[PDB]
Parts: structure tokens; C-alpha cells; sequence
């Protein structure tokens, strides 16, 4: 039961890469109870395909369901959580599928290019609307960790703690490569129509293929060996699903189409791979030297997307700027998805991160 | 200047998965001089996108150019090398782009499904034609290593030495996943026309995307970080090439179209991921227990496609069947491509492998 507010109505959002957006709807949810001191507020930043709803109490499973709730690491008895769909998203916050106020048709190909710096400005405006003037913590994994990192730079005294799970401050060359293949799969779909597909058939073939590729970067080869190995589908096909792992990828690629928009996927992939914490500052050292928060950074050693090399490059850059840094690492079969799955290994890191330990 | 011979004319090749092929042209090349004892013959088996020409002496660069020649690891002063394009290929040996003798049009969608067991039967027939009744060695990397492995099983006393570089006897679940995405990229190209595209526009979009994905599995993230890092293209585009790594992938994907056929790519991907040395035998242990050759297996520890987990699973299976096994491993920035690039680390392994050391 997502909440909504229209912002940037009387003054547009000026985007880092140029051009502007007006009448930005922000979809968001809150959980728990803000205390009298108002000192227990936590911002949750979602990952690439996440949305405003990490948790439900009524029987549904949110994207962080088993990590969140009464007495759990994301403790709804303790904190007041705010979670919002990013600018450029497709689950309520203004994105390329939204109606362009200037045309009455979806933005589509006309949606401006956005970066994490824009996304966090929208989140700041939301918190201003909600009357939250300081945060106990900001927490996010993956693309959400980049949002948390950017918050730490842009609003250095606004939060006590930053909890960055499984992200680096720069995306690797190889990871850019995967994003590139995913974008090209979408854009070369015969129904893409340059991004203006909303009045016709959507680019389902390309988006489902892109999603399958993304999924192959999110866990580990060991996890897939355990789940499927070389099990075969009973009546498979050579040019379709023959192995069980192929069946699973095809099923999940198709299921993804029910919940995501191709243009949003393109815009957020580019925000992710373009992310540069130095943008708007003299250089990265100057940007990171702004950070005053207690900063927790967690590396999964088996992550195949944000690999240890990237996490260590980030660790070094943060240390070089004198960040109050607390770095932790461990292996997980779940690789990049571990921050969403491996509660046993993340529980203490999250609990301690939020609390200032 | 490839040589050609038509085989399986008076008796068709019966394929493992059913159905038959007649009038199979085999494109091949020989190098060096067969000695009077005829005991210096070596079969080279090419990898997924390789062909019959690993070497040229006239100025051109073959696919194994810097490893091969006078006094080099693949020593053309010492051995008589035979190299042939695989069944299902597109560089001279009968494949889906070849004319179907029964229709006068390319096989296309009518090309039968093939496996490594079929490919090696064609190679055996070629050697019979050439009057080679025993080999000093068989050598191949990647998909070529699978061909070498299969030779060792099917014709156990036909060769002294087997040199298997960077392949396992089974493809992993994750690796199957990548093949699946690559196949779907091709098949969902608007010009694929179910595989019968030869009279129209070829599926260039899908094939170039598939190739880009393949390339991201063939080296290492470190190698890409060294080559490109986050360097940008001077006048890039958001939905096209923005980073230098993207430019490179797009350029190489396009260049690949000049030399490869989409249907061949599909057929060989399936031969690779379906490869099962137990096929036609009671089980894998029975199959591998047939091997009598001195068997060299090399693992690149940084290989991101045939990962150490797979190479060790293979090592164990070969040992369990009492194979005369000689296993070596080392890291390389070039990962799966190291057997084609990293001469410094492969030179001794190849030299020793061929010679019976």
C-alpha cells in the first residue's frame, strides 16, 4: 500500500547531465514508529530492480522480507524506516514509463539521463517533505549501496551511520561489459521502437534475455552447481530449454516482465555503470573527504559482480580520504545476492551498522 | 589455402542423436613433414570459433600463430600437424550453412543436432583418408580439449599423448547458463527466420550480442581493468558505446560477423554444453577407463568459463578411472584465452605434452 507525493512542482529538478524534470512523483513506504526524539529514522536504498516495499506484514513477501520485521536485523520495533522507489524507476516514482507532463504520453525516448546524484536529491526532498531532519542510518546493498555512498558525500552531517553492503564506488570494466550486453539485448528487440513502445508490443524478448544475463552475475557458479548441476528438463528442446538451469532462467526472465519496464532498466543500468562519486567535486579524494559518518562496508568474497578487487579499491580510496571506515568480508554461495539471502552472515553486520557499532 | 575432401558419400554418418549426414566435406590443413616412420603426426582440435588454419607462413596470422612454427611449441620442424574444421562449422566443413544435398538449399533449420562424438568420427575418417594410422599426439584447448578427450576414449590406442588445455569433461551449470543466453540472443533476432535466413538478411544483431557475451567469459576482470578500466569514448552515447570497453566489445562483435555463421554458432554451443563422455557407454567411469594415452590436463586458475572447480572435478574423474594423468595449473590474466595468448606459461606444457613428457 505504497504512499505517494509529488515534488519538484514549483521548482524543477536540475539534473547533473543537463535538462530538468518537473512534477516528480515519489512512491515510498514507512515502517515502524518515529520516536519522540526523532532519532531512530533509517533510510533504505533499494538495488537495481528493487522498489519502495522491502517488507509486508500481511502475508506478502517484500524484497528484503526475511531481514526485516519485529526483532530482526532491520528491526521495525526499534527504527522508523523510510524506503522509496528511485527516480527512473517503474514501481511508482517518476521514470520513463510515466506520463510526460509536456506531451500527455509516456516519456519513453524523451526521459532524460539520470545519475545517482539526481536520485539522492529526490530522496532528500522526500525526507524534507516528511519532516525528517536527521537520520540514524542509511542502508543499501548493490546499487542501493551507491545511493548510500552518495548520501554520505552530499549531505555529510545528515546521518550517523552509513551501511554499504556489496558495492564499490566505481563499477568495473567487466561489469560495464555485462551492462552493455544487457542494454544491447533490449535496444535490439524488434519491438523497442527507439524506446517509444508504450502504444504497441513491449520489448519482452530483449528484456527477458537481459534479465537472464543479470541473474548469471548475481550469484555464484557453486550455487548453480548445487541447485541444478547438469539436470535436464524431461521434454526439452535444443534451441530452447534443455537443462534445468535453462528452464529456470527462462521462467525467471519471463516472470521479470510482469514487474519491470525496459526503459527503466536501461536508465538504471546506465546510472549504475556511470556512477562517479567525484561528479560535481574537484576529484574523488575531495568528494570522499567530505564523509563524516561512521561507514560500514561489506564485501562478499565470492561476489561475481562487485568483486573483491573493486571492494578493495573502494576500501583504499575511503581510507585515503580519512573515512571512519569499518570493513568486513566473508564468502557466501549467494555471491552478490547474499545481502538479500544470507541472513546468517549479514544479521550482525546490519544490526551493528544501524546502531553505530 | 585450405584442403578439402568429401567423405561419408557411399555410407552416411549415423549421428549419436539420431538421423544422418551424407557427403560431408571436411576442410583441413597439414603442416610440417611426416617422417619415414610416420610416427610424428599430431592432430590439432580447434575451439568453438576456430577453424582449420591455426598457422600461416606467408604473413597472415592463424588462430594459434605465435605458438606454432619452426622451433616453437607446436614445432613444424618436428611434427606433422593435421588441423580440420569441425562438423557443424562454417569455415569449410559441412555445417548448417552448407547446401543440403536433398534440397539444393542450405540446411539451415534442417541441420541435424550434433555432438562431439560425431565430430571425432569425422576426424577419424579424415585421418583414414590421409593414411595416418597412429598419432604421436592430439592437442586442443577449450572445445578442442573436449574433442581430444573424446578421441582418447573412442580410439584408445590410436595416439601416444593427449594434451587437453583448459577444458573439463562436463560444462558447468553456470557456463550452460551463458550459452543459453547467447543462443536466445541469436534466436530472438528479428531476421533469424527459424534458422532459414540465407535468402534474406542475416541475424547480425543477435549474433554480435552473443559474441560480446562470449568474450566476457573468455578473459578475466583483471585483464579488462588493465586494458580499459573506466576510460570513456570521446563522443559516446548512452544507449550505445560510452566506455572504451563497450566500444571494443561492439567493434569485436561486428568483426565476428565477417567470419562466422549464426546457425553454426548455435550448433557448436549445444555440442559444447551437451558434451558427455559417457554417451554410448555404460557410464562415465567405464568410458574414462578406456583411456590408455599419456594425458596432460592444464587448468588456468583464473579461467572464468572452465573454472578450477570443473577442472578438479575432471581431474578426479580421470584419476578414478586410472588415467595416466599429468595435471598442471597456473594463473593468467588471459583466463580462458590464455592457451591462445600466454605463450610464456604454455610453451613448456605444450612442448612436453606433444613429446610424451
Amino acid at each position: 500500500s505504497v504512499q505517494n507525493v509529488v515534488l519538484f512542482d514549483t521548482q524543477p529538478l536540475t539534473l547533473m547531465l543537463g535538462g530538468k524534470l518537473s512534477y516528480i512523483n515519489v512512491a515510498y513506504q514507512t515502517y515502524g514508529t518515529l520516536n519522540d526524539e526523532k532519532n531512530n529514522a533509517v533510510l533504505i536504498c533499494h538495488a537495481l530492480t528493487g522498489d519502495a516495499e522491502p517488507y509486508f506484514d500481511d502475508g506478502r513477501d517484500g524484497w528484503w522480507q526475511n531481514f526485516m520485521g519485529a526483532g530482526l536485523a532491520l528491526d521495525t520495533d526499534r527504527y522508523f524506516f523510510i524506503s522509496s522507489n528511485v527516480l527512473g524507476g517503474c514501481k511508482g516514482t517518476t521514470g520513463p514509463s510515466s506520463i510526460n507532463p509536456q506531451t500527455g504520453k509516456p516519456y519513453g525516448s524523451q526521459f532524460p539521463n539520470i545519475v545517482v546524484q539526481d536520485i539522492v536529491k529526490v530522496q532528500k526532498a522526500l525526507l524534507e517533505h516528511l519532516g525528517i531532519s536527521h537520520l540514524k542510518a542509511i542502508i543499501g546493498g548493490s546499487f542501493g549501496g551507491m545511493q548510500a555512498n552518495q548520501w554520505a558525500i552530499d549531505y555529510p552531517d545528515f546521518m550517523d551511520n552509513i551501511v554499504n553492503l556489496c558495492s564499490s564506488i566505481y563499477f568495473s570494466a567487466e561489469a560495464i561489459g555485462f551492462n552493455h550486453v544487457m542494454r544491447q539485448a533490449v535496444i535490439n528487440d524488434p519491438n523497442f521502437n527507439g524506446g517509444d513502445y508504450y502504444e504497441g508490443t513491449p520489448p519482452d524478448q530483449g528484456l527477458s534475455i537481459a534479465r537472464m544475463l543479470g541473474m548469471l552475475t548475481y550469484r555464484t557458479d557453486l550455487q548453480l552447481a548445487k541447485a541444478f548441476g547438469r539436470a535436464t528438463k524431461s521434454d526439452g528442446s535444443f534451441w530452447g530449454d534443455y537443462f534445468q538451469v535453462e528452464s529456470y532462467l527462462s521462467y525467471q526472465g519471463k516472470k521479470f516482465l510482469e514487474r519491470f519496464d525496459a526503459n527503466s532498466y536501461l536508465h538504471l543500468l546506465r546510472a549504475l555503470d556511470m556512477y562517479d562519486p567525484s561528479l560535481g567535486y574537484e576529484n574523488v579524494k575531495e568528494a570522499l573527504s567530505r564523509i563524516k559518518a561512521r561507514y560500514t562496508l561489506v564485501s562478499v568474497t565470492t561476489d561475481q559482480l562487485f568483486k573483491p578487487i573493486d571492494l578493495y579499491k573502494s576500501k583504499q580510496l575511503l581510507e585515503q580520504s580519512g573515512v571512519d571506515l569499518h570493513f568486513y568480508e566473508f564468502p557466501s554461495d549467494y555471491g552478490h545476492d547474499a545481502f538479500l539471502v544470507d541472513y546468517d552472515q549479514f544479521e550482525k553486520r546490519i544490526r551493528d551498522g544501524l546502531a553505530g557499532n
